[PDB]
């Protein structure tokens, strides 16, 4: 089950911090990245993303770019 926001959201969606400095912390509920996508290979320190959310669809952050430009691929 996940936790955003001091909210439960549904499955397959990543926590986003959505602040624009107000002083309140509140994170979206996003979808799971999607494959040829902008992934990440883990969280902050506290365990949120900015915008776009990790693979949780089949896919592997694998990186095609650089310096590290981690893209979403589906795993083999």
């Amino acid at each position: 089950s996940v936790t955003c926001g001091g909210k439960q959201c549904k499955p397959n969606s990543c926590c986003v911090q959505n602040s624009h400095g107000k002083g309140k912390d509140s994170p979206r509920c996003h979808p799971l990245g999607k494959l040829n996508n902008p992934c990440e290979v883990e969280p902050n320190e506290n365990g949120i993303y900015s915008q776009h959310c990790p693979c949780g669809e089949g896919l592997s952050c694998t990186k095609v770019g650089e310096p590290n430009k981690l893209r979403c691929q589906e795993e083999s």
